């Protein structure tokens, strides 16, 4: 593999983290004060690290973080039941630690932290986060497994209620890449509503990775992918591969949706930088 | 494998099951007159087993027994169509039948009846038994293959409607194990809406059986699954696995669901039998 | 396997094809004048096929067609925004490529571009078509792998909002097959809705065929799967294999959406014509 992977795990990696109201009403997460995004910062970790992260909540509200995936103490699960959240002002620190996969004493197989995962406030607006979820307090998470591929670049779309990534429809995101790039995304669902995410030009494999281990790998391949409130799947992609630059979308496949606003554009550029159209 | 595991099947097995209208308006199935529950009694088998289920329905409408993934012939798929139905007060046998997998004298792969599946009423409210399963008329069924690893308790979470097993909201059902116990979860949603399982804490496999078969099972690990109407999974977890003793939070990952009283709890004891946090 | 199978792919194919504004009021496609329908007709392909397609839109409406899964340049996404649809009386030929998989000069592995896919509009109603699918301007495509078995027959079953091909409800489609034959579905989903395809008194393996490889194909059997729109999965089934000739029901499991209409009979027969009751 001429292609660059990933190391084995077991780094003890530390992160702060915030919580802060933006400007325009959202609240986000960021890893400095005054630079929130939504969606949050990615994190992004091997199988065998473990992650501290010391989380300020600098909010006039309680807020939490949680996570999917990866292991956590009921300590970490930031939910207000388990006393696991953080008041105004508050600072919290928590533990996700991640495992690789082998086999157990009694003869069964472990699985591995490895995956497309995700973190979102619990306790906004009702002890299951549907506030701070809607207000934009949800980011990417991946752990890597020692040698996963790694992309050019990680992009991440996250369909929360009928928007991606919080913006007013039909405004992108977009994104950018040339022909030939191994483009990496993360896809987040989030709300109240079903989504079919859909690209143009471009399919992946329906498994962990998004990539098939080889002619033995039986997973289907797809171009269209169903999707609920906290799911999430990742897959990498070759710009462009077989297909040749230009403009290509991707949506919501849900007819109402799509007109709705829920488009964006894969924008595969030629080596001269131009788009065929354009 | 130094856990149990299931044996070759068969056996031809007999049942005698009755439909009862409930005290508090709902309809369930039992074993047992005056013991019937909703969800129904769980009826598990092996791979080449047959049941022949002795089926009297002892309410003042018609109803029947309608079952997923095993063979049956036309004469008990459990439709008034197809005159499988029962009479009010009346007795039918229907006979249910497994096979393992194995070639076809084409050459080609017949699979075997394993899963996780579950039976329902047919007839009641309308032709396609929307009345008896908003009622209560579902239960559980598992086929068990041959070396398939055997937990140390089964649970069957049913996702009816915006109810699970029925209950009122926010009424869990909750359930009880120890760290280390191997717990079996039947998952089946029934009705008219769409959900996302979700599982603090804890993960499994996107497979048949929610367990990897070894390093090589390329089946993705997730701790979210979307759900349709009739749709059915299983898995097996170790309770507490990597994140210790809590009560641990299961859910329908849909926003307003949960809001709505879609959550149960997964109260995982340390060996004393207490619960951090009480 | 002494079942037929698909040979290796390589053709470069040539084809005529037409939108109809139908005298009830629907759109269709069609390979000859005044004889579209809804489903539109079934390409089916190898990997490595080329396909060279000459559209021409007999409507007064712009129209166009986009596919799924397989290799086109942008010329031919079928998008308004990329200047790809058809006016009124024009004609446009596009382009669809397939191509085998295979091992990347990176060591990374190429996905073919086997699959059960599916065409349909992309600028009547609205820039994502959402017109011409209501009315009907959509069909199945299929992609053949080098050794795929090959079926009896094939059905194309598309959920379309609440229909079954844009069907009255409660109207079908009805097949007919024999007990023994090799039973081909594509199965395909448009629209704003969410279902769940199930099928009495048979199953199939939620993969990409339908089938398993062989006794280490890991993927589950199941005989009931959500379905979002643009989504689109097939299989194979021996009729009646283990279960008999009868009616076979097939379905929406949505309780509401079966009550509703979404009801179809797989009517498999008895070697001397007959079915089960009738
Ligand atoms: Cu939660
Ligand atoms: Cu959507
Ligand atoms: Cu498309
Ligand atoms: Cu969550
Ligand atoms: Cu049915
Ligand atoms: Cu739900
Ligand atoms: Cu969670
Ligand atoms: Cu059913
Ligand atoms: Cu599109
Ligand atoms: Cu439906
Ligand atoms: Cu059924
Ligand atoms: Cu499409
Ligand atoms: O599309
Ligand atoms: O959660
Ligand atoms: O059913």
């Amino acid at each position: 593999i001429t292609a660059r992977t990933a190391p084995a795990g077991g780094e003890v990696r530390h992160l702060k983290m915030y919580a802060e109201k933006l400007a325009d009403g959202q609240m986000g997460y960021g890893f400095e004060k005054g630079k929130a995004s939504v969606p949050g910062p990615l994190i992004e970790v091997n199988e065998g690290d473990t992650l501290h992260i010391e989380f300020t909540n600098t909010m006039d509200v309680r807020a939490s973080l949680h996570v999917h995936g990866l292991d956590y103490e009921i300590s970490s699960d930031g939910t207000a039941m388990n006393k696991s959240d953080v008041e105004p002002g508050g600072t919290r620190t928590y533990t996700w630690r991640t495992h690789k996969p082998g086999r157990r004493d009694d003869g069964t197989w472990r699985p591995g932290s490895a995956g497309y995962w995700h973190y979102h406030d619990h306790v906004v607006g009702t002890e299951h986060g549907t506030g701070g979820i809607r207000n934009g307090l949800y980011g990417p998470v991946i752990v890597r497994r020692k040698g996963d591929v790694l992309p050019d670049a990680t992009h991440t779309i996250v369909f929360n209620d009928m928007t991606i990534n919080n913006r007013k429809p039909h405004t992108g995101p977009d994104f950018e890449a040339t022909v030939g790039d191994r483009v990496e995304i993360v896809m987040i669902t989030h709300g109240e509503f079903y989504h079919t995410f859909h690209m143009h030009g471009h399919r992946w494999a329906d498994n962990r990775t998004g990539i098939l281990t080889g002619p033995d790998d039986p997973s289907r391949v797809i171009d269209n992918k169903i999707t609920g409130p906290a799911d999430s799947f990742g897959f990498q992609i070759i710009a462009g591969e077989g297909v040749g630059a230009g403009a290509w979308m991707y949506h919501c496949h849900n007819q109402f949706h799509s007109d709705m606003g829920m488009v964006g554009l894969f924008l595969v550029k030629k080596p001269d930088g131009t788009i065929p159209g354009y």
